[PDB]
């Protein structure tokens, strides 16, 4: 399997037998408004999306291992759909779904229509640009540091959350009808340099 090949690469002091890492969305852990296909990693919102009441999220099969050091996930926006209200982040194991992320207790949030960011939080603070359909939305998290930055088109952005909780699950949620996104988990080559940050950052530290 290129999967575990990749993974084993990326993140060799993990024990996956003991905390296996996150290969796709849980086809349980999301709300109803979420439909999932392509081996549970292409998302599909499939509610009525009215107001942000219909916001709709689903969290990866598991949380974020420790041992990573640092890991990273990246999303593709297959489809915009009506407005493009989606929220790429991470969420503990209680956060309710019927939200996007980043608007709840535990929850961290990259929004696409204003590129705000929520830190566990329903107000958005300026971070980055906007993205849509085509674009590439990363998310690089720092276990060691507790820090999250995100990447858009290979491109990072810096840091957007600190004194993030352990055990966090990579999460996107969705709230208009025709948004699609595909997420890759690392069965295949990330747009971003993954290893080559994880380099920089052993040779930058302090």
């Amino acid at each position: 399997q290129e999967l575990s090949r990749r993974l084993q690469r990326l993140y060799p002091a993990v024990n996956q037998h003991e905390t296996p890492l996150p290969r796709s969305w849980s086809p349980k852990d999301k709300y109803n408004y979420i439909g999932l296909s392509q081996g549970n990693l292409r998302v599909h919102y499939k509610g009525h999306g009215k107001n942000h009441k219909d916001a709709a999220s689903v969290r990866a099969t598991h949380p974020i291992p420790a041992a990573c050091g640092i890991y990273y996930f990246e999303v593709k926006i297959v489809s915009k759909g009506r407005d493009g209200y989606m929220g790429i982040g991470l969420s503990a194991q209680g956060v309710n779904m019927n939200r996007l992320p980043g608007w709840d207790k535990h929850s961290y949030g990259y929004h696409g229509d204003d590129g705000h960011s929520f830190c566990s939080s329903g107000t958005g603070q300026p971070y980055g640009p906007t993205f849509t359909t085509g674009d590439v939305i990363g998310c690089c998290v720092n276990l060691i540091n507790g820090t999250c930055f995100y990447t858009k088109n290979g491109h990072s952005l810096g840091i957007a959350f600190t004194d993030l909780p352990a055990n966090l699950y990579p999460t996107v949620g969705l709230q208009t009808p025709g948004e699609i996104v595909d997420a890759n988990f690392g069965q295949q080559p990330f747009l971003f340099d993954i290893e080559d940050y994880m380099r920089e950052w052993r040779a930058k530290v302090q």
